[PDB]
């Protein structure tokens, strides 16, 4: 509360460490469904159904331009990429399986880097 603060967790490396995680996601072999924005002209249904599209290139630009206020807002966009994927793709599809694999990969890196 006012003039009563928990001890200061060092956040000075968060930007660099989120960038490293994102590099690792970018270079995973199952990243290909997620590298670029879904083409809203060429994929029927996507625009109406997915209210907040997100992809790795869009996260990378937001990261690079100071549009994440803290590490939690970064994790929310990453998870949005996988939640979108599950909304639109059957579990038993190459893209559906890619999304589950990447989410697993991300969540382990996140825990090991920050928890």
């Amino acid at each position: 509360s006012m003039s009563v603060k928990k001890p200061k967790r060092d956040d000075s490396k968060d930007l660099a460490l989120c960038s490293m995680i994102l590099t690792e996601m970018e270079t995973h072999e199952d990243a290909w469904p997620f590298l670029l924005p879904v083409n809203l002209k060429l994929v029927p249904g996507y625009k109406k159904v997915i209210k907040k599209p997100m992809d790795f290139s869009t996260i990378r630009e937001k990261l690079s331009s100071g549009q994440y206020p803290n590490l939690e807002t970064f994790a929310l966009d990453v998870r949005l990429v996988f939640d979108n994927c599950e909304t639109f793709n059957e579990d038993d599809s190459d893209i559906g399986r890619a999304g589950h694999n990447m989410r697993k990969y991300f969540e382990k890196k996140w825990t090991d880097t920050f928890k």
